[PDB]
């Protein structure tokens, strides 16, 4: 069926916990050996989410090459993402390791560190211009710019050196600031908004490594994010723009990385930004 009809049988008959169900029961099954060692329990920060062992990003050292960190790669859509959790206190050298040699452009950070008075992620970039960060065990140096706020979200510039090589590099921080502690956002407006602020920097496209997409866990917000932009982008691709079938999307994603999507209130979100989305895209 096309979507925006598909979406509104869906609403008139209540039943997007069933469609989800089945997303959930249809969802690829492949290993996680490496995430489970023993020695990786303090680099995971919920013990049910865990990267593939196809698909997860190993970390250029021989000692331990693990982060809790997946590669999306979507073949149609030549787009390509990074979804990781967002930093521990013991993965926070370990996750711009991870930048670095991926060559990526761009962070997407969709949380708070702080959300319903607990901690979400570490504090894991510099908040004033004189005070950089340096991570010993990965020898890289991290430095704020600049940082423009606005009052759905933050753009920070920042330098990030490799302190081996004196190699330096301008990677782009962009924070989304107001999704709400429960639920979803009322209208997609303002997501919207901000994945084309991605898109406009150059972060998303084939001159550079993947984007790094982060919210807690990396699959809930994070999954929200690359399947709104893949579908889009297939709109514009194809002849026919309604084939395109967001359900199908999804499962293809949820090759690479288990649960993206958490709720049957993100898939619902999704199918509304991917309708809202279409029509900005073109003129109305
Ligand atoms: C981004 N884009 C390019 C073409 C289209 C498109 O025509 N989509 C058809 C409908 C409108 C809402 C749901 O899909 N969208």
């Amino acid at each position: 069926m096309e979507m925006e009809k598909e979406f509104e049988q869906i609403d008139k008959s209540g039943s997007w916990a069933a469609i989800y169900q089945d997303i959930r029961h249809e969802a690829s099954d492949f290993p996680s050996r490496v995430a489970k060692l023993p020695k990786n329990k303090n680099r995971n920060r919920y013990r049910d989410v865990s990267p593939f062992d196809h698909s997860r990003i190993k970390l250029h050292q021989e000692d331990n090459d693990y982060i809790n960190a997946s590669l999306i790669k979507m073949e149609e859509a030549q787009r390509s993402y990074i979804l990781t959790q967002g930093p521990l206190p013991n993965t926070v050298g370990h996750f711009w390791e991870m930048v670095w040699e991926q060559k990526s452009r761009g962070v997407v950070m969709l949380n708070r560190v702080m959300e319903k008075g607990s901690l979400k992620c570490a504090q894991y970039w510099p908040q004033k211009e004189e005070k950089e960060m340096i991570f010993e065990d990965t020898n890289l140096k991290l430095t704020l710019i600049s940082e423009d706020i606005k009052s759905y979200y933050t753009v920070r510039q920042l330098e990030l050196e490799n302190l081996t090589t004196q190699e330096t590099r301008e990677i782009l921080h962009f924070h989304y600031t107001t999704w709400p502690d429960f639920g979803v956002p009322e209208s997609p407006a303002s997501f919207l908004n901000f994945l084309f602020k991605v898109r406009e920097s150059g972060s998303l496209s084939p001159e550079h490594g993947p984007v790094v997409v982060h919210c807690s866990a990396g699959i809930g917000r994070s999954g929200t994010f690359c399947l709104a932009d893949t579908c889009l982008l297939l709109m514009d691709k194809r002849k026919d723009p309604s084939s395109v079938d967001i359900k199908k999307v999804l499962l293809e994603m949820r090759k690479f990385r288990m649960g993206l999507i958490q709720t049957a209130d993100q898939l619902r979100f999704s199918y509304l930004a991917v309708i809202e989305g279409a029509k900005f895209i073109m003129g109305d």
